[PDB]
C-alpha cells in the first residue's frame, strides 16, 4: 500500500539481502525501496519522520529530502543538512509539513545526510493529479507500475576505503537483482501486466552514483512526464536515466501474451546480463512462470536523446534566447583534483550552522554566510542562467537544483542551445567534455536551495554550492515550526558541539 500524504514514516536499521547478500541498512518503512509517500497535486503533506536508528556504522542521526518538490515557504522541511537543518537526532522525531502547490508526478525521498541514502533510506513519492491531462493515454497507474533502478552496495558507505575506487555490487529494479560477482541465483523482480491494457510506468532513478540504459525487450515506451513535468508524446526504445531522474512511460501491452526482458545497464559495475544481474521480469497475465528467453537488440533504434523532448504545456524558456540573456547569468567552474570537488574553486563542506539557521539569525549577504564562498546569493524575480561545462572526472554528473525545475537550454553532446521549447526537468545530465549544459529559472521561492552533482560520492566530495535565493525576503516567506528550532540545540547537545 502506498502511505500519506499524512503518515508516520519510521526510520530504522535493519538486515536485507536484496540480491542475496546479507547486510546491514538504513531503512524507511522496514524495507529497501521505501514505502510509496503519495498524494494528490495541492495536498499538505504531513509526514512524521521518527529516527530510530541505533547503528553507528551507517550514522545515527538523519535528514530526509523530499526530492524535485519546490517547498514555497516551507524551505525548513526540504531536508538537505546544514543546509535547510540540523539532522534529527536518534530517539526524536520531526514533522516534515509542507504543501505541493502546481506538482504532479513522480518524485521520490531521501536521506539527506551525508552517503547515508546510499545506505538504503530512498523511495518514491508520487504526486498524482486528478485531473491528469495524459490520462485518457493509460489505463493502469498505481503502485504497480512504479519501476525503481538502484544502485546496491555490499560494503558499507561510511566504509568504502579512501583512495578506493566505489563501485556497486549489483543493480536493483524495484528492490530485487543479482550481485554482479558471486551471482546467485535469488529470486528477480516481477512487473506483471495484462494483454491489451496499457500502463503509465514511472521509472524513478534511486542511484548514488550509476547511470542506467533501460529498455524492455519487445516493447517501446512513451514518454509522457521527465522529472514532474509533463511532455509531448515521445516514443523510445531505451531510456539513459541518470541518477536522481524520473520519466513516465506509457506501456502498451501489445506483444505476444509471454516473459520479457527488463534490462538496466549501469555505466559502472557488471557489463550486461549473465546469469540474470542488471535484470528483472515483465510477465503477462496467462503466462508460465519462467524467465524470458528474449534478447536486446545489438543496436537501438530510438534512444532517448534529451532535445527530442518538449513540454505538453506551453513553458517556453525565460530570458533572452542567447547565451547571457537573463538577469542573472552565470557560469560555474565545476572542477575535481585529489578526491575532491569544487565549484568556483571551493569545495563544499557542510557548515555547523544550517545555511538557513545563518539566514534568519540575521546574515544577510552571501559573503556573511558559512561555508565562505559556497553559498551565492541569487536577487528576488529575475530570470538565472547557469551554465555548467563539464569535464570534470568522474562525468557524466547529474545535476540537480532544489526548490526548482529549470529549462534545459543546452543538453549533453549537442552544442545548440534551445531557447524556444526545450524540456524542463530538475535533474540534468552535463554531459562530456566541451559541453555546456545551461539551465533556467525565475526566482520566485526564497530560501537557500542546494545545487549539487546527485552522484552521491561526488556530493560528499564536496560538488555543491547553495544558491541563497531572495535573502532579504527569506525570514519573511519562510517562517519556521519550534520543533525546527530545536532541531539545533538538540543535535549540537548530542554531539558535543
Ligand atoms: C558556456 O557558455 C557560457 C555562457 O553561457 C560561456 O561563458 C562565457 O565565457 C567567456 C570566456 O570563456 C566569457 O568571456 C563570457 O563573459 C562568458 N559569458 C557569455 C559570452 O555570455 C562559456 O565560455 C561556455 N563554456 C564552454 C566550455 O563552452
Ligand atoms: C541538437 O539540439 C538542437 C537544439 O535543441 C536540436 O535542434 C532542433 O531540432 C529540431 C528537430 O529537427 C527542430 O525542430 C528545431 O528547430 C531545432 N532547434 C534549434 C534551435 O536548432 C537538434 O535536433 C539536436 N541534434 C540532434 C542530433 O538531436
Ligand atoms: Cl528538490
Ligand atoms: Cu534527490
Ligand atoms: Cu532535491
Ligand atoms: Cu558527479
Ligand atoms: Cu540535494
Amino acid at each position: 500500500a502506498q502511505i500519506g500524504p499524512v503518515t508516520d514514516l519510521h526510520i530504522t536499521n535493519a538486515n536485507i539481502s536484496p540480491d542475496g547478500f546479507s547486510r546491514p541498512a538504513v531503512l524507511a518503512g522496514g524495507t529497501f525501496p521505501g514505502p510509496t509517500i503519495a498524494g494528490n497535486t495541492g495536498d499538505n503533506f504531513q509526514i512524521t519522520v521518527f529516527n530510530d536508528l541505533t547503528d553507528p556504522s551507517m550514522l545515527t542521526d538523519t535528514s530526509i529530502h523530499w526530492h524535485g518538490l519546490f517547498q514555497k515557504g516551507t524551505n525548513w522541511a526540504d531536508g538537505p543538512a546544514f543546509v535547510t537543518q540540523c539532522p534529527i537526532i536518534t530517539g526524536q522525531s520531526f514533522d516534515y509539513n509542507f504543501n505541493v502547490p502546481g506538482q504532479a508526478g513522480t518524485f521520490w525521498y531521501h536521506s539527506h545526510l551525508s552517503t547515508q541514502y546510499c545506505d538504503g533510506l530512498r523511495g518514491p513519492f508520487v504526486v498524482y493529479d486528478p485531473n491528469d491531462p495524459n490520462a485518457s493515454l493509460y489505463d493502469v497507474d498505481d503502485d504497480t507500475t512504479i519501476i525503481t533502478l538502484a544502485d546496491w552496495y555490499h560494503t558499507l558507505a561510511q566504509q568504502e576505503p579512501i583512495g578506493a575506487a566505489i563501485t556497486a555490487d549489483a543493480t536493483l529494479i524495484n528492490g530485487l537483482g543479482r550481485s554482479f560477482t558471486n551471482t546467485t541465483a535469488s529470486p528477480l523482480s516481477v512487473i506483471t501486466v495484462q494483454s491489451g491494457k496499457r500502463y503509465r510506468m514511472r521509472l524513478v532513478s534511486i542511484s548514488c552514483d550509476p547511470n542506467y540504459l533501460f529498455s524492455i525487450d519487445g516493447h517501446d515506451m512513451t514518454i509522457i512526464e521527465v522529472d514532474g513535468v509533463n511532455s509531448q508524446q515521445l516514443t523510445v526504445d531505451q531510456i539513459q536515466i541518470f541518477a536522481a531522474q524520473r520519466y513516465s512511460f506509457v506501456l502498451n501491452a501489445n506483444q505476444p501474451v509471454g516473459n520479457y526482458w527488463i534490462r538496466a545497464q549501469p555505466n559502472s559495475g557488471g557489463q550486461g546480463f549473465d546469469g540474470g544481474i542488471n535484470s528483472a521480469i515483465l510477465r503477462y497475465e496467462g503466462a508460465t512462470v519462467e524467465d524470458p528467453t528474449t534478447t536486446a537488440p545489438t543496436t537501438f533504434s530510438n534512444p532517448l536523446v534529451e532535445t527530442d523532448l518538449h513540454p505538453l504545456a506551453d513553458l517556453g524558456v525565460p530570458g533572452q534566447p542567447f547565451r547571457g540573456g537573463a538577469d542573472d547569468p552565470l557560469v560555474l567552474n565545476l572542477a575535481f583534483a585529489n578526491g575532491r570537488f569544487s565549484i568556483d574553486g571551493v569545495s563544499f563542506v557542510p557548515p555547523t550552522v544550517p545555511v538557513l539557521l545563518q539566514i534568519l539569525s540575521g546574515a544577510q549577504n552571501a559573503q556573511d554566510l558559512l561555508p565562505a564562498g559556497s553559498v551565492i546569493s541569487l536577487p528576488s524575480n529575475s530570470v538565472i542562467e547557469v551554465a555548467l561545462p563539464a569535464g570534470a572526472a568522474g562525468g557524466p554528473h547529474p545535476f540537480h537544483l532544489h526548490g526548482h525545475n529549470f529549462a534545459v537550454v543546452q543538453s549533453a553532446n549537442n552544442a545548440t542551445p534551445n531557447y524556444v521549447n526545450p524540456i524542463w526537468r530538475d535533474t540534468v545530465s552535463i554531459g562530456g567534455t566541451g559541453d555546456n549544459v545551461t539551465i533556467r529559472f525565475t526566482t520566485n521561492n526564497p530560501g537557500p536551495w542546494f545545487l549539487h552533482c546527485h552522484i552521491d560520492w561526488h556530493l560528499e566530495a564536496g560538488f555543491a554550492i547553495v544558491f541563497a535565493e531572495d535573502i532579504p525576503d527569506t525570514a519573511s516567506a519562510n517562517p519556521v515550526p519550534q520543533a525546527w528550532s530545536d532541531l539545533c540545540p538538540a543535535y549540537d547537545q548530542a554531539h558535543n558541539i
